[PDB]
C-alpha cells in the first residue's frame, strides 16, 4: 500500500449532516494553495462512522485543513507532523464545537539516527575492506620484492566536493535533505557544485600562473583553454541526453544546457579573462604586514568586469519585463504564491531561456515540480545563471591569488581567508535576512541567486581556512581518500554520469522502498568510484 | 504498409469445399527446421466466394510453403518462392477444372520494392563527405593565421578497419542480415570482424613485446603490466556487458559474466605470457629457412595441445540429454529431435560452470531456430579457439618482424600461410557451410572458423603490406586513427551506444535507408572522435 515516505492516514467522520472534505499543504511551502487530499463521506448511521484512507507525505511537516463542502466553515485545523510508516487514525467529532482527536495506532519507524546502526555497520565493513586492501597491497609489494604541488588543500577540497556530488547524483539515499531542495532553501546536495566551481577557478589560477612562470606562450594557453572548453561543452551535451526508457531523443527535444556545459562556459570565460589580465606574482614583501593588500588591487579590471556582469544580472532579474507575468519575479509558480502565476518559474531567468533555447530544449523535470506541482520546463543550468557561475569562479580565482601571493605566510593567508569569509557572510545575511524564503534575494539554486553565491563562497572560504593548516601547514590528516578524485575530477564526473546505469553501480533491491538499502547502495557505489580514482592515481595517469 | 521491416504480406484464398487448409512455413537457410503453423484459412462456406485470411511471411532470405489439409493430414502443394520486402504477394489455391481434384497453388504479385543496393547512398557518398573534408580544410587554413598571429601503418590500418566494422555492426548496420551475426553455422559480414581484431591484437602483442625487449626492460615488469592490463580489460568488460536499461536492474544472480572484452582480455593475458616465457632475441637475417616455426616450437606444441583438447571436449564429452558430440543449432533444429541441445558440450560446460543465469539470454539462434535456452557465444572453449587465433596473429607478427629487410620473403610467407589455412578450411568444411566435419560457426568458435578467418586475415595483410607500408600508394588516411585507440573507441561506443548524436528518433522506424544513414553517421562520428584523440597524442592501447 504505502510506499517510501508516505504515512497512511485514516479519517472517520462522527459528525451528522455536514459532509466533509479535507485539505493538505506541506509545511515547507511559502504560499501554496491547499490541494485536495481525500474526501470523507457522510456517516451512514449514528454510532457507525465511515472511513476514508489517504497517503500524506511525511518528509517535512504537514498542515491539514477540513473545510466542509456544504458550508465553507473549517471543522478543524491540524498542523501535525507525520512520521514514516505510521498509521495515524484521525477522528473528527463534535463536543457545535467540532473536535479533532488524532491518535497514533502504530509508532513511526525511525530513520537517519536502525538507520544509524546500519550506517555504523557499513562503516565498519568499509574499514575492514580497506584493511584487507592494505594487506593485499603489502602482499603485492612483498611478492615484487621476492621476485626482484597544488598545496593538496585545493586537491582535497575538490575531491570532497566531487565525492559529495557523486553521492547526491546517485540519489543520495533518497533522503529529502540529500537531494536538491524545491526552489528556495539550501540542502546538502545544493552545496557541492558551487564548491566545485570555486575550487575549479582556484585551480585555474594556480595552474595558469605556474605555467606562465615556467616556459610557455600565451597563445598556446589560449588554444588549450578554448579546446578544453569546447570538449567539455560537447561531452556535456552528449551526456545530459540519455534515452534509457523513452525513444531516442529527436532533433528538437535535445536538452542543451547542463552541468558540464556550464562548467565549460565559466571555465572559458574566466580563463580567457585571466589570460587577458595576467601579471607576474609581485614580491611585495615579516610580521603581519596587513598594509600590503596587493591581491585585490593588482587585478582591478577583472573586478570591474565581474561587477558589470553582476549588475547586468540584477538588472535583468529585477527589471526586465516578462509577458503574462509580474516583473522581477522570484517565486516558483505552479501552486506557489497562491497559484496566481501558474507559468512564471524563474521569472526573467526562465523567460530568457525559453526565448533563446526554446521550451523543448530545457530541463523538463525541474526540482520544483515535486513540491509546487509546476508544469513549465525550467533548466537550473540556464543562461542567466552563468553570470553568477562566472562570479563564483572568479571568487575562486581570487582565493587562489591569495593562497599563492603569500607563498609561505600562514598568518596572512588565514587572516585574508577569515576576512573574506566574514565579508561574504555579512553580505549574504544582509541580502537574505535570516529566513530562507523571505528576504530581498532568497538563497536559491534554480536561479543561482547572488545570496546563494555569496553564502556558498563564504562556506568555501571557511572550508579552505580549516583545511589549509590541517593538510599543508601542519599535516595533521592529509586527506587520505580524497585527493585521488581531486586529481581526476572531470574524468570521474563523466565516469559516474555515463556508468550510472550498470550492474555494480546499481542492482536489484530486496526492499525497494527503504532508506537503508538505497543508502548502503549509494555509499558502496561512491566508495567504488573512490577506489577507481585511487587506482588511476597509482598509475600516474592524471588528465 | 502496416507490415514490419523485412516482412512480405501473404494473402491466401481458399477454393476448397471439404478441407480446412493449414499453411506451414520454413526459411530456406535452415539445415533441418520443422514446419510451424503460419496461418489457417477455413474452407469457403459458399461456392464461388473464397475465404480470406492474411499472413506476414518473412522476406529476409528464402521461403518454403507447405499446405496441409487438417482433415486427413495430406499434402496439397509446395512452394519455394523468394519473397520481396514490403510486397503484396497474393496467393490462391484452387482445383484444375474439377477433373481429378489436382489442386494447384499459383502465386501472383501486385507490388514489390527492391533493397540491398545504393538508391540514395550514392548521393550521401559525396553529399556530406566532401563538406566535412572542406570544413576540416577551412579550420586548418584558419588555424595557420591564428598560429602566426617508419611506423608499420599496416597492422594499425587493419585494426582500424576491423574496429570500424565492429562499430558499424554493433549499431545494427542498417538492420540488414549481411551486417548481423548468422543464425548458428554460416558466415556474414558481421561474423568477420572480431577474429580479425583478435589476430591483430596478437600481432601487436608480439611487435610491442619485441620492441620493448630490444629497448631493454625486465621480464617481470612486462609480466606485471600485461597482467594488470588483462585485469583492467576483464573488469571494464564485465561492467559494460551488463546494462540495466530494463525496468528492473540486474540482480546479483542474473549478471552476465562472459563478454567480448572478457574474451579479449583472457586471450591477451594467455598469449602475451606465453610469448614472454619463450621470448628469444630476433636473429640477424642474412630466404628458404623455416625459422619462424623452429624458433617457437614450444608454444606451437602448446597451441596444438590446446586444439586437441578443444576437439576432444567438443566431439567426445558426453552431455545429459544430448548426443556425445553435437553442433546443432538447438530448437527445431535437426528436425526438432533435440529441443535443448544448443552447443552440445561447448554450451554444457558453460551451463555447468557459470550457470544458466549468468549467460547471454538472447543468442543469435533465437531469431531463426526459435531456441529457448541461453547460450553465451563467448563461452569457455571459445576462449581456447580465440587463443589459437591470437597465436596465429603472433605468428604473422613474427613473419613480418624477422624478415624486415626484404618485402619478397614476407609476401611469400603470407601467401603460403593463406594457402595452407584455406586448404585446411576447405578440407574441414567441404565448402558447404552446413555439413562437413566442423562447419564454420561463430557461436562455437569452430576450428574451421578460426582457420578460415586466419586465412582471410593473412590475405588482407598480404594486400595491405606492400600498398601501405612498402610502395606507399596508400596510408589508411581515415582508418588508422582508431588503429591506435581501438580499446578506447570500443569502450566508448559500447557505453555511448544510446545517446542523442548516436541515436535519434527516426522519421520511419522500419526502413533500411534511415537505419543505414544513422549507423553510418554514428560510425563517422566515432572516426572523427578517434581522429581528434590522435591529434592530441593521447594513446591508450592494449
Ligand atoms: C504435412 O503433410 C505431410 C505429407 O502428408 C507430412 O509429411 C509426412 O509426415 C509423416 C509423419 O506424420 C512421415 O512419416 C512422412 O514420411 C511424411 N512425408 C510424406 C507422407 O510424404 C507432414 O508430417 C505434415 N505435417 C507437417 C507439419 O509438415
Ligand atoms: C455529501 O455531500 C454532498 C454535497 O454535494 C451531498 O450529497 C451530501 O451533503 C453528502 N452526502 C450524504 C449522503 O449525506
Ligand atoms: C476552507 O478553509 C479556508 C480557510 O483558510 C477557507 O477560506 C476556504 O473556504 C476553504 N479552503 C479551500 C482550499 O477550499
Ligand atoms: C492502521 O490502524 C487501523 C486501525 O484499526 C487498522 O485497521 C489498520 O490495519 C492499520 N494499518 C496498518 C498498515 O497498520
Ligand atoms: C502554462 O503552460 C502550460 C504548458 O506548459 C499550458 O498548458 C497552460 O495553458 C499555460 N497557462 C498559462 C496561464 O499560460
Ligand atoms: C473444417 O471446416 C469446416 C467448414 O469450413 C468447419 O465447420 C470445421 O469446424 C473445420 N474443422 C476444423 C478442425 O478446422
Ligand atoms: C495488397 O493488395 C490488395 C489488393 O490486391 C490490397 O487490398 C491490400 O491492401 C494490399 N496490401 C497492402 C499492405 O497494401
Ligand atoms: C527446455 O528448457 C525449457 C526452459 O524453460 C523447459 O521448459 C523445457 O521443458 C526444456 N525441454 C525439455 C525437453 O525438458
Amino acid at each position: 500500500e504505502l510506499k517510501m515516505d508516505q504515512a497512511l492516514l485514516l479519517i472517520h467522520n462522527e459528525l451528522l449532516w455536514t459532509n466533509l472534505t479535507v485539505y493538505w499543504k506541506s509545511e515547507c511551502c511559502y504560499h501554496c494553495l491547499f490541494q485536495v487530499l481525500v474526501n470523507v463521506p457522510q456517516s451512514p448511521k449514528a454510532g457507525k462512522p465511515s472511513a476514508a484512507a489517504a497517503s500524506v507525505s511525511t518528509q517535512h511537516g504537514s498542515i491539514l485543513q477540513l473545510n466542509d463542502t456544504l458550508e465553507e466553515k473549517e471543522v478543524c485545523r491540524l498542523e501535525y507532523r507525520f512520521g514514516e510508516f505510521g498509521n495515524y487514525s484521525l477522528l473528527v467529532k463534535n463536543i457545535s464545537e467540532i473536535a479533532c482527536d488524532l491518535a497514533v495506532n502504530e509508532d513511526p519507524v525511525d530513520s537517519n539516527l536502525v538507520s544509524i546502526a546500519f550506517l555504523i555497520g557499513l562503516a565498519v565493513i568499509i574499514v575492514i575492506s580497506f584493511l584487507r586492501l592494505l594487506l593485499s597491497l603489502d602482499d603485492f609489494n612483498n611478492w615484487i620484492s621476492k621476485a626482484i604541488p597544488r598545496l593538496r588543500s585545493v586537491d582535497t577540497f575538490r575531491g570532497i566536493a566531487l565525492i559529495l556530488m557523486v553521492f547526491v547524483n546517485y540519489g543520495g539515499g533518497k533522503y529529502w535533505y540529500f537531494k536538491h531542495a524545491s526552489w528556495n532553501g539550501l540542502t546538502v546536495a545544493d552545496l557541492v557544485f558551487p564548491w566545485f566551481v570555486f575550487i575549479m577557478g582556484s585551480s585555474i589560477f594556480l595552474s595558469m600562473t605556474s605555467i606562465l612562470q615556467r616556459g610557455c606562450s600565451k597563445f598556446r594557453l589560449l588554444g588549450k583553454i578554448a579546446w578544453r572548453s569546447f570538449l567539455l561543452i560537447c561531452i556535456g551535451i552528449i551526456i545530459v541526453n540519455p534515452n534509457y526508457c523513452l525513444g531516442p531523443l529527436s532533433w528538437d527535444k535535445v536538452r542543451i544546457p547542463g552541468v558540464l556545459q556550464r562548467l565549460g562556459v565559466t571555465y572559458f570565460v574566466v580563463a580567457v579573462l585571466e589570460l587577458l589580465f595576467a601579471k607576474p606574482v609581485p614580491e611585495h614583501c615579516s610580521e603581519r604586514s596587513c598594509l600590503s593588500l596587493r591581491d585585490i588591487t593588482s587585478s582591478w579590471p577583472q573586478w570591474l568586469l565581474i561587477l558589470v556582469l553582476e549588475g547586468l544580472w540584477l538588472g535583468l532579474t529585477f527589471l526586465l519585463p516578462v509577458p503574462g507575468c509580474p516583473t522581477g519575479y522570484l517565486g516558483p509558480g505552479g501552486i506557489g504564491d497562491f497559484g496566481k502565476y501558474p507559468n512564471c518559474t524563474g521569472g526573467a531567468a526562465g523567460y530568457i531561456d525559453r526565448l533563446l533555447l526554446g521550451d523543448d530544449h530545457l530541463y523538463q523535470h525541474p526540482s520544483s515540480a515535486v513540491l509546487y506541482h509546476t508544469e513549465v520546463a525550467y533548466d537550473p543550468e540556464g543562461i542567466l545563471g552563468t553570470i553568477n557561475s562566472i562570479v563564483m569562479a572568479f571568487l575562486g580565482v581570487q582565493a587562489g591569488k591569495i593562497l599563492l601571493y603569500y607563498k609561505a605566510r600562514t598568518k596572512d593567508i588565514l587572516i585574508r581567508f577569515t576576512a573574506w569569509c566574514c565579508i561574504l557572510g555579512l553580505i549574504s545575511v544582509a541580502l537574505t535576512k535570516v529566513s530562507e524564503n523571505e528576504g530581498f534575494i532568497p538563497v536559491n539554486k534554480n536561479l543561482w541567486s547572488l545570496s546563494y553565491v555569496t553564502t556558498l563562497s563564504s562556506f568555501a572560504f571557511f572550508i579552505l581556512l580549516v583545511l589549509y593548516p590541517v593538510v599543508d601547514v601542519k599535516g595533521l590528516w592529509t586527506g587520505t581518500p580524497f585527493f585521488y578524485p581531486g586529481m581526476n575530477s572531470i574524468l570521474v564526473y563523466v565516469g559516474h554520469e555515463v556508468f550510472e546505469n550498470y550492474f555494480p553501480f546499481q542492482w536489484k533491491l530486496k526492499d525497494n522502498q527503504s532508506h537503508k538499502e538505497h543508502l548502503t547502495q549509494n555509499i558502496v557505489a561512491t566508495a567504488l568510484w573512490v577506489l577507481i580514482a585511487y587506482i588511476l592515481y597509482r598509475k600516474k595517469i592524471f588528465w
